[PDB]
RNA sequence: ACUUUGCUCGUUCCCGUUAUGGGAAAAAUUUUGGAAGGUCUUGGUAGGAACGGGUGGAUCUUAUAAUUUUUGAUUUAU
């Protein structure tokens, strides 16, 4: 926070001092490329006989 | 159901009589509604009503199931 990209003066921009940076935690879900619903939706015609 | 008729019973009063009948009505009792008064409690005490609009904001319907939120690609799959 050496500099100010905001419209306010320096004293006002020191008031908007943020929290410390967020810690890192390993993910528990699926990575974005591996997301899909169900593929291999099986066919509907097998029902129709039996 | 309405109208007339005598008989039997009946809440209360009177009479013919206390077998029973005739007449009157809640005027005695209760429940329901309202007015007034008493007692106890609980809350308020500076705004309120009526009218009004090229007034703000909520909710609802329709555009709107077509890439930026709600009409399915995060049950890890073959």
């Amino acid at each position: 926070m050496n500099y100010n990209l905001s419209k306010y003066p320096d004293d006002v921009s020191r008031l908007f001092k943020p929290r410390p940076p967020l810690s890192y935690k390993r993910p528990t879900d699926y990575p974005y490329a591996k997301r899909q619903t169900n593929p291999n939706i099986t066919g509907v015609a097998n029902l129709l006989s039996t």
